[PDB]
């Protein structure tokens, strides 16, 4: 599913991702956008092997089970296609223990480089809330 910006602002609201940890939605909105272009079914395979998936493109590295990252952990105890859904609903999940991992959303590499101080707020602007 691609979602629209305030569809996916509504549904990571509903989601509890509002403030979550200190960020406010529109840092979220923003990751996703940057990171996935608001695909639910985006993957990309990273050097390392592992691959990131969905809306956040959340790692196998350490937080879903892809069958095929060697030596790696599944945290979210999830199988990474379940980021993939049409539903948010696992990725927010997933999410929540992310940015609670320690370095907040520095977790996602591409918030932290075209996210991070920026007017977020921007993302959310016009959205029934
Ligand atoms: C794609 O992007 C994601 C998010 O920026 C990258 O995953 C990060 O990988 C680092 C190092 O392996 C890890 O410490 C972070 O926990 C992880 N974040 C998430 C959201 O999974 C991934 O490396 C890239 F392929
Ligand atoms: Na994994």
């Amino acid at each position: 599913k691609v979602f629209g910006r305030c569809e996916l602002a509504a549904a990571m609201k509903r989601h509890g991702l509002d403030n979550y940890r200190g960020y406010s939605l529109g840092n979220w909105v923003c990751a996703a956008k940057f990171q996935s272009n608001f695909n639910t079914q985006a993957t990309n395979r990273n050097t390392d092997g592992s691959t990131d998936y969905g809306i956040l493109q959340i790692n196998s590295r350490w937080w879903c089970n892809d069958g095929r990252t060697p030596g790696s952990r599944n945290l979210c105890n999830i199988p990474c296609s379940a980021l993939l859904s049409s539903d948010i609903t696992a990725s927010v999940n997933c999410a929540k223990k992310i940015v609670s991992d320690g370095n907040g959303m520095n977790a996602w590499v591409a918030w932290r480089n075209r996210c991070k101080g920026t007017d977020v707020q921007a993302w959310i602007r016009g959205c029934r809330l």
